[PDB]
């Protein structure tokens, strides 16, 4: 919500502020015509006993799949298998109860219609979910790719790279570096690309940086492999053909990874879910950064979107920028 | 599904065969009764009509908050915001044209009421819910899986970069360091999926019989601004009852490990059931991906293990073991 | 679509609201007249379920031909074969199953024996085909073109291999081949798509400007069985009113030479129509992929033009040298 | 029909057979029922025209997303677009005055339910077609991927290097090739892996296959391109660790991209697909050097399927049995 | 058509307006009139039914003479021998079969038997002919005249042969045996079609101020197991009011000349009036092939000129020349 404005704010409580109004309204419609209550609760109760009949119906026609898979999903439990598809048991045992005993004051009749409908939703397929139907459950769920990259990229670099970070640019300022030439500053700068287009090579898309050297690098034992290796690497930032400071720079990969992903045909990932998931990282990222123990102290996030019209847009100005806060 | 016995299969159609069976007993139960068919028939066409015209009051209250992020998730147009919330607005439209007028002509404002409460009743108190078993298959369908993007960057980070380049670095390894007085490492890389998530960082702890011998020859590469990225591998050998057996280059897979690691912190919202849940489809996704690759199945397979309740002295040395002789 | 004014755009959405109009407009006259509502609904729901016990006739008469080609086509599967003709068997089986009880219930056997004639007179007196306009969609939905072919072939086997390594043979050739008296060779490798198929084999005909100047180094490659595949390509240069004005590297496209050849042969069934709405669905085809490609517009240029009729003093030099300007 | 059995034959006449059953049926089981034929005749004119309506109505609906690209698909003619959309107005026009005239055998009624009934049915999309029948009408009207790159390659590789080939064998036995050596025999052999896998070298998936040696270039002029190369090589096959004789060996490279376009998602190109038009093409190669008076009498096909249960498959075996049988 | 106005336009729909228009009059004049629409619909069903009726009887007439000859145009199978004049033996059957029930069911072997004879009197007496100019479409149609066949020989035989080859001998002659006192000879081959068939051998006649000039260098080729089949031109000269003018090439077509002899021969069946017709169509044909064709009018010319009757002064001098000027 600071990185840039096109990051979205998660969902609040509209739908329920727009039920609550349409609640209203249809009260006072009612209370304007001319009618007993009783009538309405009669038909209120025997609208929710038919939605409850329907739900139970749905879900025994779809136990007939998950019987299938008990001795690998279910491990070997006929009692968790039903659980799974019909909710909770003794709570669903009671509204059948209640339902029935209120629906049954002909009658097997409506049994039939109802069947006949659950049926033909099942398998002409008329219910369904909406693509923001279903962005909002597994948003909730954390159920989305990003979630697992962003965590991912935690744990395994963020988590362990950053306490140390600062040791290796003293040690290259004092025994490596020389005097004459500027300092590098702290505070690794990871540039977050909103269209996935991460370049190979870092002295492309801007003339304006080079490399310039490397720092030292860090080995640890990680699943079965001996001295793992991490290495960064230092640039220059030429202002008019001077320059104007140093810093460490770095891509985030699992933009790479997105972008990649986006392009074959068995990933099953659309040209348009790949921006969606790609701010979805950056907010994620930036939330778990906000309250850890190595902290934004130590690194600083830098979101762009490439403008069309090309207005004079380069990474040199946005780089200078955010570090003239530095001090 | 052939790799080991406890990974799950697809979801193929079983309800629709239940479904099936459902509609032809239904269908035989109004034949078995009185009445007319012309009732039979209109009052499903209202039942219909009623649902259709609830979904559209659930789409508006949906639409008043999802206006609200008009200009960060659907550029700055009102119309890409409709097709979200509501479908499509041509089929749409008229199916509720249509609904009117079989509804109109067959008291109307008071079903119109009726239908106001039911819906603001389901959407306030949260009647209209998923159960675990079909938000599973909603997952399982459009790829919204934590595991689909952990095996897709496993693959496109590691294997694509790593496989073809694996012949010349044991050849080189053999005709310049290995002498024929040991066992030559044999090829075909080796992975172990561990179906708990608990990776061990050194090979030695968990079976005293897996030492480490030497390293490999680097390969160096430039990603995303990094200069010199560089990958090493290892290799182990397998005694049996004291003595050498062979040779292999063993590795776990770290996305386990992420995945292990992730349902500790209180702030993932990843429980412990979860973490099984998609141990087992990590490897399924896995298999599927290495089937259909140019650097197939020739340079390297899996190998998945599941540790005994009862742990009735296990020895994946054995295993490995096994899948040497199988590979000759 | 911005290449030329000619090329058409994709087909959109037109006839669902043409029938949107028509449905409102039989709905209201359908209110403005004095009938039952309930006879309506019943005849809807009787001509759509004739509608359907329709099909299945026809799929049983196609069915017939295509379990002659079971090992060829669909391995061993008697599943499988009436997968592809019966659509899918288990929501069309319940259609049927409701169908039926619909039109039984609602001279039973007269209107079958109907529907049977009906049916066999529209396959064997063949009423019941395809507009030009239809075809023109379901093969353009789908991906069933010739361009598409040719136009993927052009990509993967010219431009994913010679793209990115342009630039290490030009800037090779201009300093230490190119003497310093003639101007550099631009970058931006040009390419001409003209949209009538006709590819003379020299560029010295059909523009007395344009003359050949020298080569590049070329690269070799090994594929497909056959080792070291050369590529090469030349340098033209382009004289403004008797002197130069500049140099590049230009190139027509070979799949329009194709395009062009085979509606000459009489086993290719190839019209002389078609190699034109052919030839301006490739140029298409081509920006697209382009469009998204990591060796993307900074390497290449399109130029589409059409020869006027009326020879309207057109000269190439003109267009390329305009694209040159930028 | 003689590369594989696999390879599938032309689709026949089936359906008009079972047309023919299916109306003999329907006639005598009317026969048998009792009635006047002048209902059979009645309802039958009366079920034809209601199909013409329809047809008509889907056509104007039709109309109006053809008419927003006038000036660029059907020219400034307006006679065109309704040409393409309709298909013969003279006829149409016909068939529509004489079917509505026998409405004479609440008239306005049955317009508007006609009306309502198609808008449901092109709004609801009940009318799609089968996988079968747009095969069929693919197949019929060369609206394939296959037909359009195995042209491609039959005009711009094998039509201009086939006659060429024994002058450049022959001047390579006579000026280079020794006695002790085999004779490199003649028509060119070209592989087609009905599985889209090729292999860059043919040093992978049979180690009895050794590269040898080259073949002297060939040199020609194309699409503004000065001096376009063609190569060769020669390879020998080894039979127990001796040789056996020797052959000239290809792949076909439109199988490569056959293969590479199913990977990328931008293509929309499946993987079933790419088996139908990979045993497509073959066949359509096949049909083309049939009667090309540059016929089989320079080349060879062998088509392989590789077995599922890799039972000791070599392809050195399947080279050798043909040119055991040359 | 822009060669001569003479020269007739393709045959298009003309027919089709007039039976539309008959069509309408003759359903008013149903509609104006007192009848029941049922019984219009029977009696024209029947006459329908008549109609197809009396095309088995011929068919079988006319296969009864065409069994004698499966051994020479056949082969030896039944299936084509009747498949030759029964149309299609499925579309034809079923309509047999409706037609059978349709007559059976609505005296019946006397109809049967006054069909028979009123055939037979047909086929017999000859009643059923086909008016001039009905063949004459029918036979343009199918391209099934004698201009056709000599216009793609003279092109496949002659143009297709020396157009390319012609500017590399006029370009060689104008600067090595050309004085450059004398004006080069133009380009654009010139090809004179005199509407009349009266090709004189000499070039001298008719006009008394062309004469002879020179000669051009010749060409050499191997055809139809002849070697050294030479190709030569003739260059003359314009004399304009007894001085030089210019200077071009003049062709004759020797299939005039042969369609003029094909007129005199009793045998050859030609008449005076046809070699008319097919002269004027020869020049159609020719132009659209050379339309198309690769080596277009780049290199021809073509004059087409009809002799005046009352001698208007005309000249071949003026028309060259005229020509001369573009
Ligand atoms: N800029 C940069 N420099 C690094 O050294 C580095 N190391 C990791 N990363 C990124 O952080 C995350 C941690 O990787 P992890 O071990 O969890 O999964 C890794 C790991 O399973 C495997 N892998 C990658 N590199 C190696 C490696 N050198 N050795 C063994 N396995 C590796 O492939 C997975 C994806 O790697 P990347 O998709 O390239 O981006 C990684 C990843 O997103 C790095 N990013
Ligand atoms: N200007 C130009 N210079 C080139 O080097 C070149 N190479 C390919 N192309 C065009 O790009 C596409 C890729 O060719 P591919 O290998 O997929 O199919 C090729 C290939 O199967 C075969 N072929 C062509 N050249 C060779 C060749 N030297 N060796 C073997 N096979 C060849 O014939 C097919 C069609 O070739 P072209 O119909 O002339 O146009 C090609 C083609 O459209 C080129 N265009
Ligand atoms: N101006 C001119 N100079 C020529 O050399 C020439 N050669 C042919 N023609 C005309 O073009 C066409 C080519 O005829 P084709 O080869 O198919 O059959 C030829 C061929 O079968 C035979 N014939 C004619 N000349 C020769 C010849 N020198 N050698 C063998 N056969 C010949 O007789 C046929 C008709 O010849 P012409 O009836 O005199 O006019 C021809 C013809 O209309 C020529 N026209």
């Amino acid at each position: 919500s600071s990185l840039h404005p096109s990051i979205p704010c998660p969902r609040g409580h509209g739908a329920q502020k727009a039920a609550l109004v349409l609640l209203s309204a249809c009260l006072v419609t009612l209370w304007g015509l001319g009618e007993p209550p009783e009538h309405t609760l009669r038909y209120l109760v025997l609208h929710l006993a038919s939605l409850q009949l329907g739900l139970l119906l749905n879900g025994v026609c779809s136990l007939a799949e998950e019987l299938r898979h008990i001795h690998s999903r279910y491990r070997g439990s006929y009692w968790r298998t039903v659980r799974a598809c019909l909710g909770c048991p003794l709570r669903r045992g009671a509204l059948l109860l209640l339902s029935i005993y209120f629906y049954y004051s002909p009658f097997t009749w409506m049994l039939a219609l109802l069947g006949l409908s659950q049926a033909l939703n099942i398998l002409l397929g008329l219910k369904g979910l909406a693509p923001a139907e279903i962005s909002a459950v597994c948003e909730k769920g954390n159920f989305n790719v990003a979630h697992g990259l962003a965590w991912s990229y935690y744990i395994g670099y963020l988590r362990l790279i950053l306490p140390e970070l600062q040791a290796r640019i003293r040690t290259y300022n004092q025994h490596y570096n020389n005097l004459l030439r500027g300092a590098v500053s702290q505070r690794l700068y990871i540039l977050l690309p909103l269209d996935c287009g991460v370049p190979d090579n870092l002295s492309m898309a801007d003339p304006n940086i080079r490399f310039l050297d490397k720092l030292p690098q860090q080995t640890g034992d990680r699943a079965g492999i001996k001295d793992r290796v991490y290495s960064n690497s230092i640039y220059e930032l030429l202002e008019n053909g001077q320059r104007a400071g140093t810093c460490v720079l770095e891509y985030a990969t699992p933009l790479q990874t997105l972008f990649a992903m986006s392009q074959y045909s068995q990933a099953g990932f659309s040209r348009e879910d790949r921006l969606e998931q790609a701010k979805l990282f950056c907010r994620t990222l930036e939330d778990i950064l906000a309250d850890a123990p190595e902290s934004q102290n130590n690194c600083r996030l830098i979101a762009y979107q490439e403008p069309a019209d090309d207005s004079s847009f380069s990474l040199s100005q946005e780089v200078l920028r955010h570090l003239r806060q530095e001090e």
